[PDB]
């Protein structure tokens, strides 16, 4: 059974099964596994880069142009959620990183300055892996950014947002959105961190450099897209309900869904009170009730996170009361 | 465990001897060996290293020590190690090309003796394709990656082979040069060598040939033909160590190292061809120090004879055969 087909990160496949009359529900979520697979940009494109260019040739050529075709092309997206956030300066940072002109940047994000975040995300992590997906269904030869290579040997990536203790940086609560990275310049992404490690940890600002430090902010700008997305696939599936109606009574797709958010809970502030919310209710609710916990977590007020404290322990981003855990969150595979 | 050849690359080894139901078994480890070999994907021979800053070349640099180990690490020449001399002149100005490095401490690889370790070389081309320059003083620079190097990646097994034309038609033929002589003539000799990397997808280095990648199949190429060299110079010099043979001499677990070992270079150089032949013969039940002797004799194209020996490529695996018996095979090498 498809779930979500017309979706990038909510796409899935699960497969209802009958053993000694006991249901078993296993649930397949490859776009959203594709999409952060892109914070190792290199193992994102290695087997992509060797398909050669009719990969992409045989997409556009086909008619019926769904969004798992659109995707492929880092083109904008119909039938699927779109933004607007900052979209002047992402179609000028496609321009500066592809040292591409104007008129064609504008295939990318058009005039209506709507785009998918995760097909921006995808068009730049190939970029830092080498390949160029051009306006034209080409890959074009790009030069390689060391630091996806140096970040190609680590198998866990935890990112979370950082703050001063005096000379010290400590980990402090998502209090912006992930959109609200992107204005500004650009200049709140200084502000993140990613902890790779080989589960020997490596933090991605301890690698920065005057030689690196583009790749560092681009690679942080494709998971704030990615999250985005996914915000996007989360606001739109609670006003779907053709889709959610299919899944309403499975309870295991809420430990997946917390697992999604898991992933931006640390960069999200709606993601951080979402996951706080459904560790409160033990993460047994069925998928309807699900979202009106999504829909609650827009509103800074649907829990206190004010009096969270939170730490960093062996790869784990901890948010705490003295009382008791009230969220454990794992790095991401890949 | 007990340490053979420690003063050398490609042969460093470690065994170790344990005594099971009074029965003993030996443990053979060849590091250097599958070290070197693993050149063959840039990527994956520098993916660890790249983390570590340059301190740690200066830590090994300042040990006023300098064994073999430390100065492979540097890309330096190798003292208490074979070295080569051929055509080290241009072996240089290769350096001085493809790192847009000047003449004088190009010289600092190659000195003015012309003598440099092969598998020093070829972990300064391996790593600068990952793209780090191992430089004269002990720093690491960075360098552009080489697109190949992570187009060959994601590939796990490798089988180097020699080719010729049957008629507008690619057919494999066997190695009649040596794996130097592959390397004069302005390295031109490489262009009738392949190699099929595969997934176990299969895929030839000459089919991604192309303007952008024009250098990085020539270096790649230049690395293995410099591994296999490295590997004649220490096997050459290890007849003539007693030293060391005489340790090993009675284990025939080593002779199935050495076979798999030269079997990885069978295939593009001569002398190589004929030594794994012969062991083949003999069906691998040799004492390391008889093995050596078929070494030396593999040196002459007298000792077999391969001109009626018809070789092809069967699924990732390169068979030389005649009449009815398969003569050798060969294995793609891991990583
Ligand atoms: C954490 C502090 C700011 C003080 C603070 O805690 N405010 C949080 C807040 O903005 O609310 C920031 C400002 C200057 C930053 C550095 C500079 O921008 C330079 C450089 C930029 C790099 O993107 C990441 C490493 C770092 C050293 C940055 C690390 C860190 O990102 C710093 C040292
Ligand atoms: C932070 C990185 C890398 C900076 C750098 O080269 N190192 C400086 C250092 O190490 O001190 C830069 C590279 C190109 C920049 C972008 C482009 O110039 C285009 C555009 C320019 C605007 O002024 C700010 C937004 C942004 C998207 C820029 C954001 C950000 O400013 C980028 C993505
Ligand atoms: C095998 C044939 C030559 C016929 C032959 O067998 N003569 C051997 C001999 O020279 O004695 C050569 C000539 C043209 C070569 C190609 C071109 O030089 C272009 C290009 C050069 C690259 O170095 C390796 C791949 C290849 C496609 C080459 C593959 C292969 O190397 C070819 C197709
Ligand atoms: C074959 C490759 C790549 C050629 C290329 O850019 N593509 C051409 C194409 O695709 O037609 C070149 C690049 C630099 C060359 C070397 C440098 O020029 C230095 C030096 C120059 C000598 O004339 C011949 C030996 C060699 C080592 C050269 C061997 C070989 O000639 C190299 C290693």
């Amino acid at each position: 059974q498809q779930v979500c087909p017309n979706y990038v990160m909510l796409r899935s496949s699960v497969t209802t099964k009958v053993v000694r009359n006991v249901v078993e529900y296993q649930i397949r979520t490859g776009g959203f596994f594709s999409c952060l697979a892109m914070l190792r940009p290199l193992q994102y494109a290695k087997r992509e880069r060797l398909l050669g260019q009719r990969n992409l040739e045989r997409i556009s050529t086909r008619d019926i142009l769904q969004t798992r075709d659109l995707h492929s092309l880092c083109m904008p997206t119909p039938d699927a959620p779109m933004s607007n956030h900052q979209a002047s300066t992402m179609r000028e940072l496609i321009c500066s990183y592809f040292k591409v002109d104007h008129a064609d940047g504008l295939k990318y994000i058009p005039m209506d300055e709507r785009y998918s975040p995760s097909s921006l995300a995808r068009l730049f992590t190939m970029g830092m892996a080498g390949l160029h997906i051009t306006t034209e269904p080409s890959y074009k030869r790009v030069p390689i950014m060391h630091l996806a290579a140096d970040l190609d040997c680590m198998t866990l990536a935890l990112p979370y947002m950082i703050t001063l203790d005096g000379d010290t940086v400590v980990p402090v609560a998502p209090t912006l959105s992930a959109e609200q990275l992107l204005d500004d310049g650009l200049k709140g992404l200084a502000c993140m961190d990613i902890s790779y490690g080989c589960e020997s940890s490596r933090c991605i600002n301890e690698l920065y450099c005057e030689e690196t430090a583009e790749a560092i902010c681009v690679l942080k700008t494709c998971l704030v897209l990615n999250c985005m997305q996914f915000k996007l696939e989360m606001d739109d599936l609670a006003h779907n309900a053709a889709e959610l109606d299919k899944i309403q009574m499975m309870i295991p797709f809420s430990e997946r869904v917390f697992r999604m958010a898991s992933s931006f809970a640390t960069i999200d502030a709606q993601c951080f009170r979402f996951c706080v919310m459904m560790k409160d209710k033990n993460l047994k609710i069925d998928m309807r009730e699900t979202t009106r916990l999504w829909t609650r977590s827009a509103s800074d007020d649907s829990v206190a996170t004010s009096s969270l404290s939170i730490s960093l322990d062996r790869g784990r981003w901890v948010a705490a009361d003295a009382s008791d855990a009230r969220l454990l969150v794992f790095p991401i595979r890949v």
